[PDB]
């Protein structure tokens, strides 16, 4: 009645030697934990990484959030101390449920966050922050530079560090040359009570890993990447508002809703709280929203394992089918690891690979369509020396790395092979066809790969 808190998802508790290659744990633990969408990891007792600053020092603005079920919110983006930002989260807190604030049950929160979004009377509003670390405020675990302990350094260099995460070998979007700060570099999360997260998948499909420092909990509902799509169909149903096409990236549209009305319509869905110490990783295209209980502190990052590698091919060609730009593009990824296949981990050299021969199957059969076309004209080009808002296809706005068509009639623009008829009205002869590499320059980086995978 009211509120039926969904079951909850896995926890898991590794030893030393099982903790010290996240890698190969999230490999080992992935059957179960992606039929959750999320999964809960309690590293071993002692490890304890120093979280150390000063709240005075620390300067951020916030962002105000209006409490809604099915309310549109857009999905990024006054001073703050981390000082004063607490003063004012406690007081609210304690002045909401006349309580000390810690005497507030988790479940009573949980099931007055869903009273109060459902009900218009009410209109709470609370705020938040959400940042990349930078000088005004960085990174809660260590980095080089200032002296440090012993202790910090310990911790430098650990794999659940979550700088060093990306950049680490059996990471994928490590060896990317573009930037891509938004997915690359750590996010900081302050939170207060009720401010919250609305219900979202990351950019092309990748993982997350979420470390809380230190706080009241973080509550989690996740549902499995299989469910991706029918939750979709439930939420277009009761909100078609989020699903009129936006302009860019930074216009995506997200809403507040109860996973109770989730699991009416048979979609599965999981649930967490999340406390100080403790880390929850999501799986590719597993949904995922929450709130937080209390003023707290988490930081998250992005990451991409070769697990992941076809789901972010699928990905990209479901972007292209909904008109939604891309972060980076995917075959210009493929190849500058091919490139580098010398000096590529073997796991890694071999699902690249494979990839690989799919990517140039794919490339081959949409040149010989544009010829058949009557595009005959063709010259090579540098695709990755262009920015991004230069070479996006002008129908499907996928990010052209591979091959496009360009007429001198509308110079400056392109078409993807998929959409030919989409760029001008003169006639195809008129057409070039641009590429970065012939078939023939292709299949020596393949091989490459090959070689290296043994
Ligand atoms: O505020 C947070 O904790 C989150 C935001 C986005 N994804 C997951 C968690
Ligand atoms: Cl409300
Ligand atoms: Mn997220
Ligand atoms: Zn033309
Ligand atoms: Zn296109």
């Amino acid at each position: 009645s009211m509120f039926l808190p969904p079951p909850e998802c896995p926890v898991f508790e590794p030893s030393w030697e099982e903790f010290a290659d996240p890698f190969a744990f999230i490999h080992k633990i992935r059957p179960i934990a992606e039929q959750t969408g999320i999964c809960k990891v309690r590293p071993p007792p002692d490890w304890q990484p120093p979280f150390a600053c000063d709240v005075d020092k620390l300067h951020f603005t916030p962002r105000i959030q209006r409490l809604n079920e099915l309310e549109a919110q857009t999905r990024v983006k006054r001073d703050y101390t981390l000082r004063t930002f607490g003063e004012m989260a406690d007081a609210f807190k304690s002045d909401y449920f006349n309580m000390p604030v810690h005497m507030v049950p988790t479940e009573l929160v949980e099931k007055e966050f869903w009273r109060l979004v459902s009900t218009i009377e009410e209109d709470v509003t609370v705020e938040y922050g959400a940042d990349i670390a930078s000088k005004e405020f960085g990174s809660g675990f260590p980095v080089r530079d200032i002296k440090l302990s012993p202790e910090e350094e310990e911790y430098l260099d650990s794999g659940w560090n979550l700088n060093n995460m990306p950049v680490m070998e059996q990471s994928v979007l490590a060896h990317i040359t573009a930037d891509i700060c938004g997915m690359k570099l750590p996010w900081l999360y302050v939170g207060m009570c009720f401010s919250s997260f609305c219900w979202h998948i990351e950019d092309h499909w990748s993982y997350s890993i979420n470390y809380l420092h230190w706080g009241e909990p973080k509550t989690w509902y996740g549902v499995p990447g299989y469910a991706a799509e029918q939750l979709e169909n439930v939420m277009k149903k009761l909100a078609p508002e989020l699903f009129v096409s936006q302009p860019d990236l930074l216009h995506q549209l997200v809403t507040i809703m109860n996973p109770n009305t989730l699991m009416t319509h048979e979609v599965p869905v999981y649930r967490t709280n999340q406390c100080a110490g403790e880390f929850v990783i999501t799986f590719p295209r597993a949904y995922h929203s929450g709130f937080n209980q209390g003023f707290n502190f988490a930081e998250a990052v992005n990451f991409c394992t070769v697990d992941w590698l076809p789901l972010g091919r699928q990905c990209v060609e479901h972007y292209r089918l909904l008109h939604r730009y891309c972060v980076f593009s995917h075959d210009e990824m493929i190849c500058k690891m091919a490139s580098k296949a010398d000096v590529l981990d073997v796991v890694v050299a071999s699902t690249v690979q494979k990839d690989m021969a799919i990517m140039i199957e794919d490339e081959k059969a949409l040149r010989e369509t544009v010829r058949k076309l009557g595009v005959i004209d063709s010259e090579r080009m540098d695709f990755e020396l262009l920015p991004d808002d230069e070479r996006q296809c002008v129908k499907c706005k996928t990010t052209c790395f591979m091959s496009a068509i360009s007429c001198s009639c509308k110079p400056g623009l392109l078409v993807c092979l998929h959409h030919v008829k989409e760029l001008c009205s003169c006639p195809p002869y008129k057409y070039k066809l641009r590429y970065r590499y012939t078939l023939d320059d292709l299949y020596p980086m393949m091989n490459a790969l090959k070689l290296r995978a043994e």
